[PDB]
């Protein structure tokens, strides 16, 4: 059984993005009731006493979707930040090798995150195999986690995320997004992801939040 | 070539379950968005010169999802009522007869709709080969029309439906929803889909909705 992480920041924090409204019902009530779904649908089971991590990899159904959706937060959370930050000199090299620079990188990660239909999230994703930064987009709960890839950075799409200060107009969100990513911590995402692969996401999820 | 369809209310109509606003919002936009998207896509195509119904029924990818949520949303405007109005005897039968009572098929559409998870749509569909009354589940722009099915009832339960007036609180809207249920046109769905099947749906479409002028 789980808690409801702890913003990384303040709630007034980020003004020309999110207001302090929007975070008491994203994270205050919708990641929180992720929280007490997973908790109360676990209890009696096999996952009762299962990290989140298992959880995420191994359950499906409900129990999945609440598990899947109470990481995507906690990832989104962090990718966030009031100031800007830089990004580390490999992370920055990677963009620009897998991207040909950061401005298209930037490019393409909006508007894969623009056009991506329904509730989603939209990621930035180190895959294992080839070695090379992906922009995945995925639907509902889904994360590239279960298709063995280390999540770098990720903006929520569900309307929910931006409707209460920006309603319908989520290029707008997403443009105001990109300006407050922690690349800080984006870097920190692709560093471990080389050195431990999957095992990074483990480490975050154990170490880092629960 | 479409046009946003005019709402069948006042967008002052319908008290604490949807207000001006959100009307704004969901018809005057994203509505309306999928009308523009959908004409600018259709442009130069095998689609340009064809009805709802055809692009509706034989499309995919892009050119289906709008064609689709224009189709849902229409739908779903005239399910709406400024006071809900009353079942035709033939509906309120089969109802009772297909889900036991009014009030246990009420409970079953609401919870269904209630656990529909991402974003999607609620329907009651008229099954031609059963020809029972369904309580089916659609995600994102999916409608029961693509599998034959003749829809009765839709709510939407995309998040920009209610989160102006509702928030996170689906329960509360779809429980407001269900006291504005305009039954007399789920009653028409109803005997239609009985009388010419899912030829009522390519009527709804092309003959009152979108009847080019
Ligand atoms: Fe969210
Ligand atoms: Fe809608």
């Amino acid at each position: 059984m789980f808690t409801l992480r702890e913003l990384p920041f303040a709630k007034d924090s980020m003004g020309d993005f999110l207001s302090p409204v929007a975070f008491d019902f994203h994270h205050g009530k919708h990641h929180q009731t992720y929280v007490n779904n997973l908790n109360n649908l676990i209890k009696g089971t096999d996952f009762e006493k299962s990290s989140l991590f298992a959880i995420l990899t191994k359950s499906s159904g409900g129990v999945f979707n609440n598990a899947a959706q109470i990481y995507n937060h906690d990832f989104y959370w962090d990718c966030l930040s009031p100031k800007a930050t830089a990004l580390s000199d490999e992370l920055k090299g990677a963009l620009e090798k897998d991207f040909g620079s950061l401005e298209k990188f930037k490019e393409d990660f909006i508007k894969s995150a623009t056009t991506l239909f329904g509730s989603g999230w939209n990621w930035a994703a180190y895959n294992l195999d080839t070695q090379k930064i992906e922009i995945i987009q995925t639907s509902n709960a889904q994360t590239p986690v279960t298709d063995k890839k280390v999540p770098l950075l990720v903006v929520d799409v569900w309307e929910h995320a931006y409707y209460i200060d920006h309603k319908n107009a989520r290029p707008v969100y997403l443009e105001k997004f990109y300006g407050h990513i922690n690349w800080h911590f984006v870097s920190q995402c692709y560093e471990w992801a080389k050195k431990e692969g999957l095992g990074s996401v483990d480490y975050y999820i154990n170490e880092l939040v629960h």
